[PDB]
């Protein structure tokens, strides 16, 4: 398990949290020195917990599938909450088994499903440490009408930062304020599977992608990634989704 406390949080402590998170995940090997997540894992071993505490010292435990960094649900005291989808329903057989009340959220963890539930797209949902604190509080008290937005903040602040150094850096920089994520940040999130697949193909194709991955750069400019020498591959992506889990 790994923990992150908002009270006393700093750019450095957020980085340490993300490093601990990445290191809590088992990997098959490294491709271009990037950890390759496992194809599959048996029962309980497939999940890990992140204990997140807000400024007010209230904690939620978040269940994460270690093969894909997908969040399954979370626990607040003795009430558990799981996404309305197959993966989460399976996770519930193994995690938070003794919760006294088990709530099924009215949506899956899919970005589009969450955005529709939140009534806002990621471009307009603030991130940064104070945002993560607000999200934790919202989830701890389960204010239903704000939960989808809180989950979008939570997912990006844990899974997306773990997957990309760039995202980790952006979120960790905002300690006493919030910010709206750039199209580049969102582009990274949307293309994690594609990038993961192409990097693995490149490893046995002389660094060449079979199919280009189109991303939006810092200047909102559209760019096409086609090989393992790109900066996104050499200096950003921190975890790779196993090709076996990519359709």
């Amino acid at each position: 398990d790994v923990s992150f406390r908002l009270s006393g949080a700093t750019t450095t402590s957020y980085g340490v949290f993300i490093k601990n998170l990445r290191e809590a995940l088992p990997y098959e090997r490294k491709v271009y020195n990037i950890p390759l997540l496992r194809s599959s894992i048996s029962g309980s071993g497939r999940y890990t917990l992140l204990h997140l505490t807000n400024y007010a010292d209230e904690t939620i435990s978040v269940a994460v599938d270690v093969t894909n960094v997908y969040i399954m649900g979370y626990l607040a005291g003795d009430v558990s909450y799981f996404f309305n989808e197959a993966s989460a329903t399976e996770a519930a057989k193994f995690v938070f088994k003794d919760a006294k009340k088990k709530v099924t959220l009215p949506y899956s963890g899919n970005y589009e499903r969450l955005q529709t539930a939140a009534g806002k797209i990621r471009e307009n949902i603030p991130l940064g440490l104070p945002a993560l604190d607000s999200a934790i509080t919202t989830l701890y008290y389960y204010t239903a009408s704000s939960a989808a937005s809180a989950l979008l903040v939570l997912i990006q602040s844990t899974a997306e930062s773990a997957r990309y150094k760039f995202i980790e850096q952006q979120i960790g920089k905002r300690v006493d304020k919030t910010f709206l994520p750039s199209l580049a940040t969102i582009s990274l999130e949307n293309n994690w599977s594609a990038l993961s697949k192409q990097i693995q193909i490149a490893s046995t194709n002389n660094g060449q992608f079979e199919s280009p991955v189109v991303l939006i750069d810092g200047n909102n400019q559209r760019v096409s990634i086609t090989n393992a020498s790109a900066r996104v591959v050499t200096s950003n992506i921190a975890l790779l989704l196993n090709r076996n889990n990519i359709a």
